């Protein structure tokens, strides 16, 4: 069996809704990142073995959206590509598959991450082909049907959030503080050039001139302070305590890893970024979907023989604060270790690469802080979770 | 690391495109399957480690379509599940994905399988979000676009077929001749009672009346010849070969397996059905995309140490007869142990569910011939294959 | 000033929904209907001064559906052309404007009716052009919305019924009977040939062989009675009384006439079928539209000098049984006089032509009984009416 | 028979497409200039006989357009309504429609005019009702296909002001030269306050905010020259002559005028704006209708019993710089006298409103130049034309 290293690491910055990547389909994205780990390594594009991506709202997409980044990538036909949807945890199971390919010797290189357009997610309009016979009929949100609403409760993710807030007693002021907070850690990470490593640039093509370089998430939103999102109305539920402005946003964006076994790493030359300790995936109840990193971290610590205090630095996905509070509450974890970079709320949730969004965050905030042990984990829409645990020397 | 077993295979009859499964959403299709493994093996559904569920076209479907099915056959909300798109070859490469899990020891028993309601999948109207502005605009059937059209070459499937007709010299006359013995095949597999272990029924809800139940497969045409077949037009392209008659069609249906390893089947007191020996993914040019199988087939025998000779059994999904006829030319295998009871021309080709189904179908037929060495390949619209052999004592 | 006469009256046959007129646009039922008054004639096409045709249903029907049903018909570029919307008014009020064209001297010929394929009618998407932005839409339903919902109280037609039912104290039971008696009508007319001499043909292509002839109006249900009426469920509001067996149905058809000066008539030397006495309109509360025929009657019976006692025919437009009774209830006609071939809840309801069908049923009517005077009166969706009165010597 | 008089005449200014109007139904923009007609009188809305309104794009808009706009101007349900389509003349044809009622006795006062927000047509999705089956399917622009469509050629109007240009050898330099002087006409009347009579405002609800006021016309573009014209692609045919630029525009408005009998408007004690003398129809190939204008002109002339040269003012609606140009040349008109203050090339062509557009611009500048006699003409899609004559004393 063979031990996983990641030799790169790299993503887009996050586009807002109908923002700078608005124009760029998920697999252009994809392709973006792609070329940059090669550029970062000097690999010879003959060397991946497969590709591996994350895409939730595929509808129209065109065959295998991971197959059209590879190609857009300049890799050779010869490279197998698969596309996958765990939601909200796609971008980060697609390491668990590509690491579990390296463990039995099926690879020895593969691309793994995920990319997501929301802002091309496009209207769906069912019964049309068999005929609508009479009626007003309802033009689907794919984005919403696809990425945001439980097939199983028939609501919004932002109900399990409610759901979360009910349980633990999470008031509206400590869900505001939460997302404040977040905002305040993803300008100060943005001004301080924490996220120059980690970003490939998109020259984003005009409607007049040359292309203009897109490098800076967008998402952020100055002066937030629990004053201003006091004012906000409940997004959900009339007497809520969930809103837009302490909720995850609508966002567009890529990021990929080159994962090697250490063998095909050290052959190569390529100096290691981390090892992955261990992975997981959980299930819970689809109504409280937002608790599912306990189980997932719990799990991932038991594979790796460690104990959350041993965490230097942890990313846990920000679907809503109440969510987030709520996996805080039941771990005990020090919520200073925690997206110390700003998350979700503030630097936006693209559903299929937030997964690998938060790897690339974590690792890049590792090797910053000499950190030895990380942790990234993401709630899952319709009740689950995943975790993965990174290792430095 | 551990032997991957299966303990249970089951598929349903594959419906005609507005056939007898036109109502049934694809996750239903699976839930009912994987309730059917529970059932044969008397195993808990707590004993399930994970889902995986291969599905093309998802445009609407809600989250995680895999996970709808995990919950819908009554799994225990624990049990995590993914979706994944590679295509044709989704429902086999999730048996790729579940063996990997088990050999690492990620899992003791996965249920892996396929998907698909090509009757459902809906229209799709892009730019309707940001606006059409003016001028008749582009209703995308979501089928076509994600399922059966090339990303690269901007053409069908079926054109594919026509460069492999052309770069083969395969004529009308033999590509008639393989869809003629296709569906003479299915139509005596069927007719003797050939498919009856392996399918699972499905209860169809009526308009009016009791639901009635769904168990024979649906798309085999009775009393087709080669006279009948050399009037049909050719469906895509002037002066083309490939026609309707021999080409795979538009189906619904699901299939799965129930894998574990081998020390847990010995512990549940099981007994095994098959080993998977090996499995493989290649990547050809797009445009020649039929001819995947040859590479993917050659890995697979690589991997299990298997000359092609050696093989008792072989199920090579028949997306086109010029695609079939290609694939046996180059790797030279005797015809009479290919698709012995039918292939897709005859029995459909429901794109994410058509690896397991064949799969399924290769398992049962293998027992019955106390065959020992079997294969099951597939082409992949995007330039790919897979492969994956089974062992029987 | 002119007298205005009327020398040819003719309808198609009126189609089900999704029945046998269910493939021919509007202006193509229209087209047939102007030939055949041409044809009844022996009148050069070039001796119309204009071509006046209701129609509601106008989404994607192209440029002025009259003037496609002109042209069509084979009316020579020459003859002017407009449609006109009244809703259900359309297709008599278009004989008002062709009366008033030539009771001033405009014209001296003119062709007016109306048209309507309700089975035709598309679906809507409002928003689409400048961005949906996110969030389900509604797919409208042009039919519904454009002719029979109401634009001022948000409601169905079918509501404005209950109104009068309620208003009028007409029980379940009396609508029932109404209806049963409006079926048993309209069948005895088929059956008796009182339909044959109105109806035009229509050559409907087939899927495979030559057109088959549509000529005996389809909508009219064998074996009604208040039994089997008694057992259907309100069709609008819970504790309701219409249902969808005592309102109009939805329905394909054309009709027209062919109006000239008498002097134009006498010069021509072509018999008179009868001569239009008066003709007016009237506006009531939306909320009770169906009662928009005892306005518009008592004034088109003053403008004739007329008595409601001295009519021997009338033809009151059916749109809901409660609707027709309060009329009754109101004007306190005899019963016996009305509809005695069938009114709309048997024959159905073609809106734009509904105005047209109901004057060639009364016309064609009053000559087999040589009655002297009769009255066509319509309720409108939006409270109004319209009524016209036919004299013979 | 009653001299028919106009006593108020009035118009928005015309909104360009996605412009000021944008967000506002047609409906409500002929509500707006029916209160302000019975503001400016002091007339009762229970006075109102009839309102008689154009609209030619009327998918999802509801039953009976004019209706809606008599309703929302507070004109008392008594008060009977009707939408009438004759495409770009239909705002004109209104009044000849009742300019025939008060001529027949049939009213004394009628609201006529038209009503067009192009801005919000929508999309249409034919067969969605029935099945598309599967293909890819035409989600149809109402706007082009009800508006700008030849039914019979299928090709734009744009096709048919070509088809002129190359008949009559209308060079592109002379389009361009006539479309520079209609851009430079309009921008001298606006900043010269010369609609501020003629122009109702609109209150425009904002985002944010109290209304803002829209009452000045903005289509035209200033600081238009022949130079900037002439570099401008063909918008119709590969090596056409006619331009975005010398065509007219997208447009939303609404204009109305109050027509009386002369007994009623002496009775009411109301001054007398005009008189119509006259009002004709002319029908033409379809493919060259731009020419429309020269027989209905010539038959207006006629009934009126005068010459073309006793006319002192013309306003004959501009399509096309090619279509105007043809009219021209074949009733050899004084240019001089034609749209002094530019037309729709500058002003824009909101299709159903733009007849009673023109004649509100008419009656305006006859009353400020003392012209005793004037005319509004239109070229009408499909091949049609109307004409109406004012006279003042």
């Amino acid at each position: 069996m063979q031990d996983v290293v990641i030799v790169a690491a790299t993503r887009t910055a996050v586009g807002s809704f109908q923002g700078s990547l608005a124009g760029i389909p998920a697999p252009e994205l994809g392709a973006a990142v792609i070329r940059r780990l090669l550029e970062q390594t000097g690999l010879d594009a003959g060397q991946v073995d497969e590709v591996i991506l994350g895409q939730v709202l595929t509808a129209g997409s065109g065959q295998n959206p991971a197959r059209q980044a590879a190609i857009k990538a300049g890799l050779p036909v010869g490279v197998p590509a698969m596309t996958l949807n765990k939601v909200c945890g796609s971008g980060l199971k697609a390491l668990h598959l590509g690491a579990q390919a390296i463990r039995c010797g099926d690879a020895e290189v593969i691309v793994a991450g995920g990319q997501e357009n929301m802002s091309l997610a496009p209207y769906v309009m069912p019964g049309a082909r068999t005929g609508l016979r009479m009626g007003h009929a309802k033009l689907v949100d794919s984005m919403i049907e696809d990425g945001l609403w439980d097939a199983f409760n028939d609501y919004h993710m932002g109900i399990t959030a409610e759901n979360l807030a009910e349980k633990y007693g999470l008031t509206r002021e400590e869900q505001d503080a939460f997302a404040a907070a977040s905002q305040q850690k993803a300008i100060a990470a943005i001004e301080g050039g924490r996220f120059r490593d980690e970003i490939t640039p998109i020259q984003v093509p005009q409607r007049k001139g040359e292309p203009l370089g897109f490098d800076t998430d967008e998402q952020p939103r100055a002066g937030t302070t629990v004053e201003a999102l006091a004012k906000l109305k409940p997004a959900f539920r009339k007497d809520g305590s969930v809103t837009a402005g302490n909720a995850s946003s609508l966002n567009d964006g890529a990021a990929a890893v080159l994962l090697m076994s250490a063998a095909k790493a050290k052959a190569l030359g390529l100096p290691v970024l981390a090892r992955i300790a261990s992975y997981a995936s959980a299930g819970v109840d689809p109504a409280i979907m937002g608790i599912g990193p306990v189980s997932a971290t719990r799990r991932a610590l038991d594979k790796a023989g460690w104990s959350l205090e041993q965490l230097d630095l942890i990313e846990a996905n920000e679907a809503f604060a109440a969510q987030s509070l709520a996996v805080g509450r039941e771990l005990g974890w020090d919520a200073a270790r925690v997206n110390v970079n700003g998350g979700a709320i503030a630097l936006g949730h693209p559903i299929g690469a937030s997964g690998c969004r938060v790897l690339v965050t974590l690792l890049h905030e590792m090797i910053r802080r000499d950190a030895k042990k990380g942790l990234a984990t993401l709630c899952i829409g319709g009740g689950q979770g995943v975790a993965l645990t990174l290792a430095r020397d």
